[PDB]
């Protein structure tokens, strides 16, 4: 019931999103219906008749909601006036674009995966996120708000440049909340505290101007952004409940005259009376201000912990030092693997001759292959690819000394053997033959520079900063909530 | 929610049952948590947060409901005393191994499929079954009663014998229904009225034994079966309730003492009363006799019809005609293309020398394409094979008339120049030559056999009769319910 600090998720969370990203529900592709998707969590991961699992989509989904929406969602969703979504056959999702960012580099043995209910499937323990989703997003014990992506990525590349930054250092970057609904807060005060100890509460405004009429200067005010989590129905019948119990004097009218193409809620003036004066009491007596205790609590490892603003962004850098580095790692064994068979494959194909003449001779394709591992093999042509004067870094680790390059001759595995076997004929055409080569001289670059990662803290870092650039020009976008320095 | 007379399945039960088959979900595979196949039927088939798709699972499964289980359930899945199963996250389920017989050739273009909800997963109209499943399981609007396999599959033979035969011949075959709970059925004439025109009333009857003790005199009531869908705690209830009442008299105790060697209800008589009297009462005032009104509706050609016992066999014998000869079509597409590739790769082999030189000098796969197909290639040693498939009946119905042998030279299309350059090494061994060489021996008498079955009704009926016996031996067992006279 706590997220985790890394990727700001619950179990829930993970279930939904892994689900869609095996199903292939890819932000680019058509949407599903979300009864889909709700199918195969029950199934493998939360095997219950409850609608849990729709619920969590639905709120991934909604702009209301969340900052930056983790679900692409097409139909009813429900609405801030608390208006339900309709039933999973009639919605449809897909991955939200930054929802991929989440989950990068998830097959790359980047995070723990752990048993399903009957294990016969896995999960992630967490995600491998490139998104600082606790902050950007939020949480709501734990109360979190969300935060601009902009601001966020900024302040993580101030503590990766200076890891002695303090609160206002960051605060230069990070100077509080923004809500996907906007509106206001008034007044610093609350934020330092809450950025300082993980504790303080802040102010959230109604955006209400008061107009009044050129000829009969008559006054209406119009209410255009209202705070984060008020349902906009139940705000109005409650102004209603006042006007008519007379707790709140001067208002001849009211109504909602929002559509999809923005909120606007009219609130008619009498003309015996002030329109700030009325303002100024509905912020008094209504949602129309409201206060927002933040309690910044999250797990850290299992365990439950206040979290000021540095060591939420401090966990996060730590988490991506660790994904990279397990991403690297993942990569060099593969690179290996590959070039080891491509290896075998260029021996084959520069002694083809023999090599065909030795296959058509063997009655079972297992004894071909018997055959081939029991003789060494000229380099041929291919010898200045790979001598490399004495370069032995492309190998696997798990290879034994006694194979691959030796005494000018090569000595090949089984598998290596199954792999020449496994060859097609229209390898044996020129520019078939040359692109294995070429893909073998690429993997040689490849993994020297995956060895400069894993052996410089500074370019591991190097990394990190371009993947935080790079998330920053994609999802960035513009602060909302507005910040005054009032009140 | 009426069955189709073809394969006795309303469209829940197909949708689990093809969810299932897609799973790999199969009598001789590892059994699968419930709600792992709950969760694909709502997802891709029916899309409903609900229970009748795990109770459509849990009757399947249930031996005092169904007369040949379609699901291998392991578990609580209920029992006759009417008690729920367990939630499906504690159950497991597999295919049985009749249910196989339901879907076999499935993947063979036997059967028409249509779209699901949402338009994104085929599903089959009807399934290509080779048992008769209406009949011999049943369906509780229609109200069809099972019977015994043995019995039905000898009645389709003498209606495949016979197309003339009556519903009196029918019934030298079929005397009537066969409950998966035994007991006993009093009189034929509701029988014949049913297997005549549809409808009809019979009464089952429990089976029941007045026993006296040797050394005391004593009369005890023995119940050894019960009628088909009656729940034993219930009636157990009821003839308690009946005798608080004094409704019936003569009993001075009730004991269920069923256990794993079968049924027992014990009913101890009084002295001052007489077995047989109390037993009679009993068969009146209870469920240890019941009527059960004979329905016989089903969908067939889209509408609902009722139907004579006559009219159900010919549909199921006409379904396996049109199954069958579909099958047929099909596998004789398939074996003439796998007849195509096979000749080219065998002149392949035969020419190896000039066919690895001709692609060592293309640059690309293409141009070794243009060049294998733009010249012709001798017939070498495998000229004998290719001329026992002198009849032009091995070769695909798309084939244009220049390709093949001409003039003692063999005339390659692009896709047999594909074949070759998607050949393997090890297929230039020797004993992954000759099994290519049999291979297409073997498809030439399998597409003869297959020519013969599209040309003659009677070969088609052999066909049918064989699979039929095939059924009957694996599946076949015997009578439970005993007919008797009436009473």
């Amino acid at each position: 019931a706590l997220p985790d600090v890394r990727d700001g998720l619950k179990p829930v969370h993970r279930r939904v999103l892994y689900a869609m990203n095996v199903l292939g529900n890819d932000w680019n592709k058509a949407y599903k219906k979300s009864a889909r998707v709700v199918g195969d969590v029950i199934g493998k991961y939360h095997p219950h008749g409850d609608s849990a699992v729709y619920d969590t989509i639905v709120r991934m989904a909604q702009p209301f909601s969340l900052r930056y929406m983790l679900v692409d969602g097409q139909g009813n969703f429900g609405s801030i006036d608390g208006d339900s979504a309709a039933a999973m056959r009639y919605t449809e999702i897909r991955l939200a674009k930054i929802a991929h960012g989440l989950m990068a580099d998830l097959e790359k043995e980047t995070v723990d995966f752990v048993d399903n209910y009957d294990g016969t499937e896995k999960i992630p323990d967490v995600m491998p996120t490139k998104i600082p989703n606790l902050l950007v997003n939020g949480s709501s014990a734990t109360n979190i708000p969300p935060h601009n992506l902009t601001e966020v990525i900024n302040g993580c590349l101030a503590y990766i440049d200076n890891e002695d930054i303090s609160i206002e250092g960051l605060m230069e970057h990070i100077p509080g909340p923004d809500f996907p609904t906007a509106a206001i807060i008034n007044g610093r005060r609350g934020i330092e505290e809450a950025y300082r100890t993980g504790r303080g509460k802040v102010y959230i405004r109604a955006r209400a101007e008061v107009e009044a009429d050129a000829k009969t200067g008559r006054e209406t005010i119009i209410v255009h952004e209202i705070p984060y989590q008020v349902n906009k129905a139940r705000l109005i019948e409650k102004i209603a409940e006042l006007v008519k119990d007379k707790r709140v004097e001067g208002i001849s009218a009211l109504r909602d005259e929002s559509d999809k193409d923005g909120m606007r809620i009219v609130i008619e003036v009498k003309r015996d009376a002030v329109g700030e004066v009325v303002l100024n009491n509905l912020y008094s007596q209504t949602q129309l201000q409201v206060s927002f205790g933040i309690n910044m609590v999250a797990l850290h490892h299992g365990q439950p912990k206040i979290m000021n603003l540095k060591d939420i962004i401090s966990a996060f850098v730590r988490h991506r030092r660790e994904v990279v580095t397990r991403r690297t790692i993942f990569e060099l064994r593969k690179a290996r693997d590959r070039a080891h068979i491509l290896e075998a494959l260029a021996i084959a194909l520069a002694n083809i001759d023999p090599i065909i003449e030795l296959i058509r001779r063997a009655p079972t394709p297992a004894e071909a292959k018997a055959a081939l591992i029991s003789r060494p093999w000229d380099l041929g042509n291919v010898a200045a690819m790979l001598e490399r004067a004495g370069d032995d870094a492309a190998r696997p680790e798990w290879l034994e000394p006694e194979f691959g390059v030796r005494d000018g001759q090569y000595y090949l595995t089984e598998q290596q053997a199954q792999a020449i076997l496994d060859l097609r004929l229209q390898k044996l055409t020129g520019l078939e033959h040359e692109k294995l080569l070429d893909e073998y001289k690429e993997l040689l670059e490849q993994i020297a520079e995956l060895l400069h990662i894993l052996g410089s803290a500074d370019r591991l870092m190097e990394v990190i900063r371009e993947e935080m650039e790079l998330i920053r020009d994609q999802f960035g976008d513009e602060r909302r909530t507005e910040i005054t320095a009032e009140l």
